[PDB]
């Protein structure tokens, strides 16, 4: 480019800037092109372009002025690229502002989407506020290859679309300009099928909905709503393994974890609304909105020293009920807490707090309404037309086609929408296996196999990764974790391992192993030490997530407490000693609200948390301890750096079963931040009990799970205990412990006390 050229951009006296930013083709050889990227960078020092999916990376020049910078690549096609830009000592990486010059869709955008390849195709479909032939409005887009007819009806039109019918592009998509309407506008799909039936669609790609049972899609101004302040968080999360981090998980249903009055209105960032109602039944509580969450849930969180919130899903979802696993509006949070720019406040403060945001992702169905994705445009277009892999009866839902291009290209840049524009942390996806296999619930004679003869869902094994490619090409850093329940091999291992691609797995049999554990009378246990040692012969063969889930409390299983055998003392007591080891145990951690504080009942989704309960100093106590430990273990490398390697782990005995003690190590870099943890799982204390250990030394009692200020009856070894030299459990030192009851102790050498 010339020197007046780029003088005309950095002083802004350029017609167009788009005809020089952005990409453009500079030439066609035989086998590959030639591309120039340009950007105008005020304050940046240095930038590269990112080629995320061929895993390339080109710094790019500064051309005639020090913030205006160039980069030429050769390759056949340059569709997926990102922008690294460097100020000072940050980095922050973004697509590029001059990417689409238009708002309506190109050949090109068609092309890829008819591949299955268009990873940022919510640009184009929906709805977007824009400028065609210079006037402004919006810009309309829908797929729906066999209507006869579509036309959009709303609010301007007042839902008589016969002035606004649109114009179907190369015999798939539909669009329509409508000038002079913008952010705010409520709006339907009208679409007639082959059948000459008339019939009403929310828009699959909707940026907004109203708020259920109502369905009418509405205009979002998506990237010109709300200001982020989370570039240092995101630069951190994209140079950092979370593998080797501390992940302690705070699992939250938003609509049921605290409600309002619903005799005032919902606020919003600068604004509010009229409130929702939890129910009919109970219509004087309302949903608190993703703003009052913000505000009273996160530092919630953040006192409580959790590193992450997983939601149950925010999707659009037309019944409370649902918990959010049947969703309707895939490209949609929930209007029920509020608005697109709301939720992003709450996650830009997650973010200023230094906590991370998960969201459970439901690719795996979608239920019939007939607002939603059903039966589309008169045919069976997002889910398969064949029931025995289209449906899922016994859940009475419909299943997407996966091996159909245009609906994994809906999937996959679903995925990443939520990463790009809500800056989400990772995801995790439910009932893996109800994807993965032609013979999920489905009686003999009532499904079909792979054309190899396999029961193997292959489409839809090819559909998860090609997901967690992307994933960590585009965003790397995050966390993508599955709940597998049937075996399948690989789930957490890179996908050019034969994996599936997700970096952590739901230790399901964990899960089931304590919580039957715990709920065994303590003079049984010893029938059932096994529960508590066999899940880590197989634990390296993935990368565990030690989640003890929602799913858990409900349908008669009891809330924690009254899962426990005994007195109120002892329930209490197997709940700290069970979460103490959980914390101990190599993998990371998940729990669900309301397990924190001790409540009885189960979860009910459609109240909110028993609050009332934490006026009473047992659940205040309850509740302190899980601070302490959340605390310690964000303090304790020896609890999160080796979690998923041998060196990270070792028994030190856990044969007295009939005593129901176990005792382990854990270990890090630094020898000196090895631990010693025993645990008593039953109620009998013990005033002499011996553990063997690798050092000689003074081990002071880190943790003690029976400590006063956390319920317990406070014995315990006063500060920690010097080893003696006397061989035990083949090591050749050894501690002389006090075991308090229904307790675990963490011991760590301090190498400079004054013997
Ligand atoms: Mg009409
Ligand atoms: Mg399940
Ligand atoms: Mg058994
Ligand atoms: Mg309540």
């Amino acid at each position: 480019i010339s020197a007046d050229q780029v003088n005309q951009i950095i002083y802004n006296l350029h017609h167009d800037p788009f005809e020089i930013l952005g990409c453009h083709l500079l030439e066609e050889g035989k086998n590959t092109k030639k591309w120039v990227v340009r950007a105008y960078l005020p304050k940046a020092e240095a930038a590269w372009v990112i080629r995320p999916t061929e895993r390339k990376e080109d710094p790019m020049n500064s051309v005639h002025h020090p913030n205006f910078f160039e980069c030429i690549i050769e390759t056949p096609e340059l569709n997926h690229y990102q922008l690294k830009v460097k100020e000072g000592e940050h980095e922050k990486v973004i697509y590029d502002p001059y990417a689409f010059s238009s708002p309506y869709l190109t050949d090109e955008d068609i092309y890829l989407f008819s591949e299955g390849n268009h990873h940022r195709i919510y640009e184009k479909l929906g709805a977007h506020v824009g400028e065609i032939n210079g006037v402004k409005g919006v810009y309309f887009a829908v797929w729906a290859p066999n209507a006869r007819n579509v036309s959009v009806i709303g609010d301007f039109n007042n839902w008589d679309g016969r002035e606004h019918q649109m114009r179907k592009r190369n015999y798939t998509i539909w669009e329509l300009f409508v000038p002079e309407i913008g952010s705010g506008t409520v709006y339907k799909y009208e679409i007639k099928n082959s059948e000459g039936h008339i019939y009403e669609k929310s828009d699959p790609y909707g940026f907004y909905r109203e708020v259920r049972p109502n369905t009418a899609s509405i205009v979002v101004d998506i990237d010109n709503i709300y200001q982020w302040h989370d570039e240092e968080w995101l630069e951190k999360r994209r140079n950092s393994d979370p593998l080797k981090q501390p992940v302690s998980v705070y699992e939250v249903h938003l609509g049921s974890w605290l409600h309002g009055s619903s005799a005032e209105k919902m606020p919003l960032l600068n604004g509010e609304a009229d409130p929702v109602i939890v129910s009919e039944w109970n219509p004087g509580a309302r949903f608190l909105s993703y703003y009052e969450l913000a505000e009273k849930l996160i530092p919630y969180v953040k006192d409580m020293g959790y590193t992450h919130i997983e939601l149950l899903p925010i999707a659009e979802h037309p019944f409370d009920g649902s918990w959010g696993y049947q969703v309707t509006g895939f490209y949609s949070p929930t209007s029920r807490f509020g608005r697109p720019e709301d939720f992003m406040y709450f996650v830009d403060k997650c973010h200023e707090n230094g906590i991370g945001v998960i969201l459970d992702w439901v690719p795996g169905h979608f239920p019939k309404d007939s607002h939603g994705l059903a039966y589309f445009d008169g045919t069976h277009l997002y889910e398969h037309a064949d029931p025995r892999i289209g449906e899922h009866k016994e859940w009475g839902t419909l299943v997407f086609n996966y091996g159909r291009h245009e609906v994994r290209n809906f999937l996959v840049a679903n995925v990443l929408f939520w990463f790009d524009k809500y800056h989400v942390d990772g995801i995790r996806v439910d009932a893996v296996a109800s994807m993965l296999y032609r013979n999920y619930l489905r009686k003999e004679g009532e499904w079909i196999a792979n054309e190899y003869g396999g029961d193997e869902h292959i489409e839809a094994v090819s559909f998860i990764r090609e997901v967690n490619t992307l994933l960590f090409e585009y965003f790397p850093g995050i966390l993508s974790i599955a709940e597998e329940s049937t075996e399948w091999e690989k789930v957490s291992r890179p996908v050019y391992a034969g994996g599936l691609g997700f970096n952590l797995k739901w230790d399901m049999g964990w899960m089931h192993d304590m919580l039957d554990y715990f709920n065994i009378d303590p003079y049984f246990r010893q029938y059932h030490q096994n529960n508590v040692t066999f899940s880590m012969l197989y634990y390296y063969n993935e990368n565990f997530m030690l989640a003890l889930s929602h799913d858990e409390i409900v349908h008669g299983k009891s809330n924690m407490l009254g899962k426990m055998p005994g007195d109120e003392w002892q329930k209490y007591a197997n709940v700290r000693a069970l979460f103490t080891y959980m914390y101990t145990h190599p993998g990371k951690k998940t729990m669900f609200m309301s397990m924190e504080f001790g409540q009885w009942s189960e979860w009910n989704v459609w109240g909110d948390l028993e609050w009332h309960l934490l006026q009473y100093e047992p659940h205040q106590q309850l509740k302190q301890f899980f601070t302490d430990l959340n605390a310690l273990y964000q303090q304790e490398p020896a609890l999160y750096t080796h979690d998923f390697e041998y060196h990270g782990f070792e028994w030190i005995d856990c044969n007295d079963n009939t005593h129901s003690v176990v005792s382990f190590l854990r270990r890090s870099d630094d020898p000196n931040d090895s631990l010693v943890v025993v645990c008593n799982f039953t109620p009998q204390p013990h005033s002499h009990y011996r553990i063997g250990v690798p050092e000689a030394g003074y081990y002071v009692e880190l943790f003690n799970s029976d400590a006063k200020q956390y319920g317990g009856s406070n014995m315990g070894n006063l500060g920690g205990k010097w080893a003696d030299e006397w061989s035990f459990h083949n090591k050749p030192y050894s501690l002389d412990l006090c075991l308090p009851p229904l307790a675990v102790l963490i011991l760590k050498l301090d190498p400079t006390k004054v013997p």
